[PDB]
């Protein structure tokens, strides 16, 4: 087996089916006491959280899906009738982000774009009856995003007020990126500071509460 | 210098003279971005809070001071007319944590004592005259936390209810500690799972908000 099929089937055995919270705390255990895998996080998950809650979004476009941790961090906080697109390059995490997002009860708000941006971005308008984004989560491979922020921008998918959030400026780094959005009149652009998720040494507390003799 | 007089500058330098919060996410900040120390650590510190919440302890005595972080952790969430004891026998570590609790202005919450905790176990009832303690925090040398109990027991500085809360009992691990109060009458215990506070890696997210060509 691969190691998305491992953490697929961590959560099947570990979390409860229906409940979004148990999915992601345990591929949290798993890739930080297990095997570590290129998620989002928990450290930054919970800024995205709090970008998600403050903008409410209608219609998000995701790049970059992995085995669907992030969407289910999106999905799970978005309005009833909100909706994700995401799009994934790599068949098989596309078939484990399904599973994935079946097993959170979330696959109703959540549509899995097979393929990759720079062939699918071009299609959203015709194909997916798109007409703006509210809300882009950039994730995918770093090189991709100045020329997909550029390709969104010549295709019309964004408007005043859309809300880009790009994962990893830092590391492993997305220096022309950053130069161009920070640089342009067309962004307004906040960096929010945080860290890798990296493996991770159990300890614990005992409290032992003194009976008498 | 040492890394003791490294984190304590880190603060004065970075943290709010007066904010205990501020210092402990300048010590946070520092040990885990620079040099790993060993304080309890944010994860662990979590839980220490929430049993500092849920038995409001009038008398807390802390074995192992270090530079402070637990300290101000406890003493910051302490009610009026609360007092932390904490033991400390390094010199240079003592002189440390009461520099660390006068930037965070806790020192009138504090008392400590500068000697080995089986010297001054004993010696508590009469100078300071204690009666018994409401909750003992154990997070010195590991080889000290079951002579170091049965000591408090002999000494009757233990009454029906006193918490003790006891760090590391995984990792480095106190297995004849941890086999003594579970196997004991004398003691009902509760284990509280965490992590260790290692070093991390900083990344960050970028919001770029569009406003038109
Ligand atoms: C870091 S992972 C996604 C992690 C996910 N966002 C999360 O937080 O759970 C990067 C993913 O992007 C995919 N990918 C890379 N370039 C792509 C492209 N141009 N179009 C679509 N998918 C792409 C990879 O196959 C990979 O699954
Ligand atoms: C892990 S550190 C304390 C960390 C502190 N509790 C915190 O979380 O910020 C261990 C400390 O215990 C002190 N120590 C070890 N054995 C002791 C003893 N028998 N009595 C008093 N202090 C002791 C050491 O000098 C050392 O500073
Ligand atoms: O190597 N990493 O730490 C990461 C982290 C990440 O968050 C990534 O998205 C990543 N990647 O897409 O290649 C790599
Ligand atoms: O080595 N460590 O990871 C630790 C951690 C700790 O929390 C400790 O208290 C410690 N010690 O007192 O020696 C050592
Ligand atoms: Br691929
Ligand atoms: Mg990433
Ligand atoms: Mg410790």
């Amino acid at each position: 087996d691969t190691k998305e099929q491992r953490i697929l089937r961590y959560v099947q055995q570990n979390a409860k089916p229906g409940d979004p919270q148990s999915v992601l705390e345990a591929i949290d255990t798993y890739c930080t006491q297990k095997e570590w895998a290129m998620n989002v996080g928990d450290a930054k998950g919970q800024i995205m959280d709090a970008v998600i809650r403050e903008y409410s979004p209608s219609l998000v476009l995701e790049l970059g899906a992995y085995c669907g941790y992030s969407a289910v961090r999106m999905a799970r906080l978005l309005q009833p009738g909100a909706r994700l697109l995401t799009m994934e390059m790599n068949p098989d995490y596309a078939a484990i982000t399904q599973q994935m997002l079946n097993f959170a009860g979330l696959q109703d708000k959540v549509t899995i774009l097979n393929g990759a941006s720079q062939d699918l971005i071009p299609q959203l308008k015709k194909k997916y009856d798109v007409d703006t984004l509210d809300m882009v989560f950039l994730d995918h491979w770093k090189d991709r995003y100045l020329p997909d922020t550029l390709l969104l921008e010549k295709c019309g998918l964004l408007r005043k007020g859309t809300v880009l959030l790009a994962d990893n400026v830092i590391v492993p780094g997305t220096p022309d990126f950053l130069a161009y959005v920070r640089g342009s009149s067309s962004f307004e652009c906040t960096h929010y500071s945080s860290y890798l998720e990296l493996m991770k040494v159990v300890d614990g507390l005992e409290k032992a509460i003194y009976q008498g003799p």
